[PDB]
């Protein structure tokens, strides 16, 4: 139909505005500490402790994928960077701290791309 096609270019639309978004965060992330899955070789019991791993790499694979319905879905997938590594880190580590500073200067990035997202529809 007609309207299957509007709101496939719709998703298309708002995967260019959340690949502009994820392009922006990943740059607060300038040690790559968080680009790629935790390696289960190198962290052998990490599913023990987190029990829904995620990283930059698999978030653009959704992406791409057109995976991610609307923002908040993008945004619970970037939570979950946050919050896991501030888990499984403690709080003197150079893991956290990274996190910490992801979590505050992305925050500012969310903020406007929710304007764009409810503004543009």
């Amino acid at each position: 139909s007609m309207e299957q096609v509007a709101m496939e270019l719709r998703l298309t639309e708002l995967t260019r505005l959340l690949r502009s978004v994820l392009d922006q965060l990943q740059d607060k992330d300038p040690a790559r500490i968080f680009a790629q899955p935790v390696s289960l070789k190198e962290v052998p019991d990490y599913l023990d402790h987190i029990k829904h791993p995620m990283d930059f790499a698999t978030m653009r694979k959704r992406l791409e994928a057109q995976g991610y319905k609307n923002l908040h879905e993008f945004e619970e997938d970037f939570d979950l960077i946050i919050d896991n590594c501030m888990k499984y880190n403690a709080r003197d580590t150079v893991f956290y701290r990274a996190a910490v500073r992801l979590r505050d200067q992305g925050g500012v990035v969310l903020r406007q791309a929710r304007r764009e997202v409810d503004s543009i529809g």
